[PDB]
């Protein structure tokens, strides 16, 4: 599915992301916009043989297991296929582990480059 902006904001808030580990809700909404264009089925292959999966483009080298990525660590203990559900639960649960690992939201390249330093609360304004 393709979420609307406020639709995703509300779902992410229900799933506990607002202010999680220091990151206000707008950060997460902006990240999803630029990572997946709000599409729960987005996938992108990388040079290292990994793939990024779902609404938050979770990577198959470190975080989820897709069975085809060399050096897999599966630190979220989740099959990547679950991260292509239209229900965001598994992606949120893994994102919480990622953002707790010690480098904040820097794991998300699109957030680092296109969200960080901007007024991210604009992404939840009007909702
Ligand atoms: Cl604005």
């Amino acid at each position: 599915k393709v979420f609307g902006r406020c639709e995703l904001a509300a779902a992410m808030k229900r799933h506990g992301l607002d202010n999680y580990r220091g990151y206000s809700l707008g950060n997460w909404v902006c990240a999803a916009k630029f990572e997946s264009n709000f599409n729960t089925q987005a996938t992108n292959r990388n040079t290292d043989g990994s793939t990024d999966y779902g609404i938050l483009q979770i990577n198959s080298r470190w975080w989820c297991n897709d069975g085809r990525t060399p050096g897999s660590r599966n630190l979220c203990n989740i099959p990547c296929s679950a991260l292509l559900s239209s229900d965001i639960t598994a992606s949120v649960n893994c994102a919480k582990k990622i953002v707790s690992d010690g480098n904040g939201m820097n794991a998300w390249v699109a957030w680092r480059n296109r969200c960080k330093g901007t007024d991210v609360q604009a992404w939840i304004r009007g909702c």
